[PDB]
C-alpha cells in the first residue's frame, strides 16, 4: 500500500481573512556542511554554551534558517487562508533550492549533517500538507512538485546514510529528529525504505528508554538532561503517529517506552528532583518554560489515550507551532 500521512494531513486548504508579500529566496546552500558547533570548548557532556561560537553558527547557516523558518511560515500562510500567492511563493523557493541542489554536500561534519536533517524534516513536514490536502493544491504545479519530490527523496537517502552505522552510544537525540526527517520524506515521496530505516531507528530509541523512563546519552548532558529528553518526544512521537497509520504499531514497543518516556518527562517538569537526583545536578529549566516545546503531545495524544494531566498540559499550550515539525502541529492531529 502506498504510503499515507495522519488523516489531519488531509484537510482542505483554508480561507481565512488575513496579505503578505513574497520575499527573495534565500540563496540556495551549496557548501559544504562544516560547521562551527554552539557547544565548541565543552567537556564529554557537550551542555556548557560557548557564545561565540553559537552566534558563528547562527551566522553561517542564516541563509538555510532563513529558507526553514520562511518556507514553512509560506506553507503555513497558504493553509490558513488560502491566497494563492503563498502557495506560488513556498513552491519557488522549495523548488529553487531543490533544482539547485541544496545541502547536498559530501563535506561535513557533525553540524553540518544536523542542519542537512533539520531542513529536511521542516520542509518535507510542510510539503506534507500541500501533498495531502483534499484541495489538491499541488495539481496545478506538476513540475514543481516534482523537482521538490525528487530532492527530498535525494536529501533522505543522504540522511540516512550520515546516521547509519552508529552504535547506541553515538544514538541519541540528533539520530531521532533526522528519523522523523526521513519518515516526513518518505511518506512525501512514496519511499518505503527511508520507511523501514525510519521505523528502525525508533525501534532503537524506544529500547533505550529504560525501565524508569531516562535516557542514557540524554542524561550524560547535566544540567541539560531534561531539556534533552524533551526534546527526544516531538521526532519519536511523530514517527510513531506516522509509522501506526501506514500498518505499524510501536506503541508497545519495550514495555510502552515511548510513554514511559513521556510521563518520566512530564514528572521532571513538574518537580525536577528526579532528575538532579539522577544526574547530581540542578536542571536548567529555561526550555521547559517554552510552550511549543511540548508540540509533541499532539501526535502523543493521537496515539495514546491521553490522562487528564496530559491532556490538560496540550490544552494549556495548544495551538503548537514548531517548524522543524512542519509548522502547524495542532492543526494536523485536529
Amino acid at each position: 500500500a502506498d504510503l499515507v500521512p495522519p488523516p489531519g494531513y488531509y484537510a482542505a486548504v483554508g480561507e481565512r481573512k488575513g496579505a503578505g508579500s513574497c520575499p527573495a529566496v534565500p540563496p540556495p546552500y551549496t557548501g559544504s556542511l562544516v560547521f562551527t558547533s554552539k557547544y565548541e570548548g565543552s567537556d564529554s557532556a557537550r551542555a556548557t554554551l560557548n557564545v561565540k561560537a553559537e552566534k558563528t553558527f547562527r551566522s553561517q547557516i542564516k541563509d538555510i534558517t532563513d529558507m526553514e523558518r520562511g518556507a514553512t511560515k509560506l506553507v503555513t500562510q497558504y493553509m490558513r487562508s488560502g491566497r494563492d500567492g503563498d502557495l506560488a511563493c513556498a513552491l519557488n523557493w522549495m523548488s529553487a533550492w531543490a533544482r539547485a541542489g541544496a545541502l547536498q554536500s559530501d563535506d561535513f561534519n557533525h553540524t553540518g549533517k544536523s542542519m542537512r536533517k533539520w531542513a529536511l524534516g521542516s520542509l518535507s513536514g510542510a510539503y506534507m500538507r500541500l501533498k495531502f490536502s483534499s484541495s489538491r493544491p499541488l495539481a496545478a504545479h506538476a513540475e514543481q512538485s516534482r523537482e521538490i519530490e525528487d530532492w527530498f527523496a535525494r536529501l533522505g537517502t543522504q540522511v540516512v546514510r550520515d546516521w547509519s552505522g552508529l552504535p547506541l552510544k553515538k544514538i541519541n537525540n540528533a539520530s531521532y529528529w533526522a528519523a522523523w526527517s526521513v519518515m516526513s520524506t518518505a511518506v512525501v515521496t512514496n519511499r518505503r525504505d527511508l520507511f523501514d530505516w525510519a521505523v528502525s531507528e525508533f525501534k532503537v530509541a524506544a529500547n533505550q528508554v529504560d525501565e524508569q523512563g531516562f535516557l542514557p546519552n540524554e542524561l550524560k548532558r547535566r544540567q541539560r538532561a531534561l531539556a534533552y529528553h524533551n526534546y527526544a518526544l516531538p521526532p519519536l512521537a511523530m514517527i510513531a503517529a506516522f509509522a501506526q497509520v501506514n500498518g505499524v504499531d510501536l506503541r508497545q514497543e519495550n514495555h510502552g517506552a515511548l510513554q514511559r518516556l513521556a510521563e518520566r518527562v512530564m514528572k521532571g517538569v513538574d518537580d525536577e528532583e528526579t532528575f538532579e537526583e539522577k544526574t547530581g545536578e540542578d536542571q536548567d529549566m529555561t526550555d521547559l518554560k517554552v510552550d511549543n516545546k511540548y508540540a509533541w503531545l499532539e501526535p502523543y495524544c493521537a496515539l495514546y489515550r491521553c490522562e487528564p494531566k496530559m491532556l490538560e498540559a496540550k490544552k494549556d499550550r495548544e495551538p503548537f507551532n514548531s517548524f522543524r515539525l512542519g509548522g502547524e502541529v495542532t492543526r494536523v492531529f485536529s
